[PDB]
């Protein structure tokens, strides 16, 4: 088919074009994923105390003689002026930074702040079971169609949580929008790939990958701009029905076309993307879990890419997902996030072909880990310090993205290869799904879940290190 490619221009206008639109549709999906830490920021809250909210003494009397010293306590105030009693009347959140939250809205604190890092769990939840359904859909249906019908679901389901009235409802809907971006992300790789030549395929991957990059710094100013969590998901769900009503103009893959028997569509599609080859060249031209796993030779090499890929989905999305405890100003981190990432990336990109392939992934894991391992042990008053330890973790994580997708490609041959990028991939969104679950364990110490997601990391980067190459 390469040679269809060639006939055609394999890299030009067309996929320069697509790459552009698919980078900004990636910039969205991205900002889709990491609002949550900015539509689910967690206020400065304390229970509603009858003095303090009339229903003479200073307010900080006031506040001093109705809720008690806390690790002022958020969740517990004095039967009486000065026997403390819960937030019998309900909480008073700190409206400075953001107007409206879900945690100030539902009341996700204390009692039920699990339900935080929960509902994050069943967005990470629906994108496992949307790369499970959107899968084989893509592969039965048009992988373009099934890439239209996600970006109108995102749409769809990203203003209805916008407009969930409670949080079961959010939480459905979020799952439903995480089942359309796993779509989004599977057409939207299947499409960059199966459009370009082969040799410019680590190109097209970074390029997606700077895409996210780009979408931090996207979700940092639209932030910015908004700061209600129902307009701040509104604004970030519209954008899907442009990129739904828009997506009709790319072109559906003339591989899957050939392949699956559409000769003449196909054939239609690739004289499209041509300008800007008769049936019969098109004629003339054109692994299971079970076999990946039976072979003794590649259990190793299997785990440990597994492994890498669950270490990277669980450290990025238990930290990337929790901002403020990572630093003080969560604008300014989300905007970093993608700011080093994009050196970091292209950084990863380049030590790939010098230093090797092996030694740049086990590093890259290692210095992420070891990174969320300082922040954890750095002194919390140091917070610009700790900040910028939390950046250069998430940057390293990133680049230990970038290199496991370079790497577990040419670790396995090329009946296996997809299979294997396939595991990998369902690992990563496992362990996304339980990053935020972990959080849980803030309550036995806010230092236990970074201790966790920095042992990870430097477990999976030591392990790394007995891949064959
Ligand atoms: C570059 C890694 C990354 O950065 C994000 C920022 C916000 C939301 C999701 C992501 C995200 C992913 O989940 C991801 C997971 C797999 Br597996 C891929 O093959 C690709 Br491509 C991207």
């Amino acid at each position: 088919f390469s040679e269809l490619l060639d006939l055609v221009g394999g890299l030009g206008r067309f996929q320069v074009l697509q790459t552009m639109a698919l980078m900004v549709s990636i910039m969205w999906l991205c900002t889709q994923s990491m609002l949550e830490n900015f539509s689910a920021a967690v206020p400065s809250h304390r229970c509603w105390a009858p003095l303090l909210d009339n229903s003479s003494l200073s307010p900080e009397a006031l506040l001093a003689i109705s809720i008690p010293p806390g690790p002022p306590h958020q969740c517990r105030r004095f039967r009486q002026p000065q026997d403390t009693e819960p937030c019998v009347d309900g909480w008073v959140y700190d409206r400075s930074i953001f107007t409206s939250t879900i945690v100030a809205k539902w009341n996700l604190v204390c009692d039920s702040h699990a339900l935080k890092p929960m509902a994050q769990s069943i967005y990470l939840a629906g994108i496992l079971v949307g790369a499970a359904v959107c899968g084989p859909a893509s592969d039965r249906f048009g992988r373009r169609l099934v890439l239209t019908w996600s970006y109108l679901q995102m749409a769809v389901s990203g203003t209805a949580a916008a407009f969930a009235p409670t949080f079961p409802v959010y939480c459905l809907f979020r799952f439903l929008l995480a089942f359309a971006v796993a779509g989004v992300m599977m057409n939207t790789g299947t499409l960059l790939m199966e459009w370009t030549s082969a040799r410019a395929r680590p190109l097209v991957m970074t390029l997606n990958s700077l895409g996210f990059s780009f979408g931090h710094g996207l979700t940092a100013a639209v932030a910015y701009g908004v700061r209600d969590w129902t307009l701040l998901q509104l604004a970030v769900s519209v954008p899907f029905f442009l990129c739904f009503l828009y997506s009709w103009w790319l072109a559906e893959s003339a591989r899957w076309l050939l392949t699956t028997g559409r000769l003449d569509r196909g054939l239609q599609e690739l004289r499209r993307v041509a300008a800007i080859l008769t049936p019969e060249v098109l004629l003339s031209a054109m692994a299971s879990l079970g076999t990946l796993l039976r072979t003794p030779g590649l259990r190793l090499r299997t785990c440990i890419s597994t492994l890498c890929w669950f270490a990277f989905g669980f450290t990025f999305f238990g930290l990337a997902l929790d901002l403020q405890a990572l630093g003080s100003n969560i604008f300014l981190l989300q905007v970093l996030i993608g700011v080093v990432d994009i050196p970091a990336k292209m950084g990863a990109l380049l030590l790939l072909s010098r230093l090797g392939r092996r030694p740049t992934l086990a590093a890259s894991l290692l210095l992420a880990g070891l990174c969320i391992l300082a922040n954890t042990l750095v002194p919390h008053e140091m917070g610009a310090l700790r900040s910028a330890l939390a950046v250069l973790g998430l940057g390293g994580v990133g680049a230990a993205f970038t290199c496991i997708t370079i790497y577990s490609s040419e670790l396995f041959p090329t009946v296996l290869r997809m299979t294997a990028v396939g595991l990998g991939q369902m690992a990563a969104r496992g362990g996304a799904i339980l990053g935020p679950l972990v959080r849980l364990l803030g309550v036995h110490g806010p230092w236990l879940p970074l201790l966790v997601y920095g042992t990870v990391p430097v477990l999976s980067g030591l392990a790394a290190l007995l891949l064959p190459e």
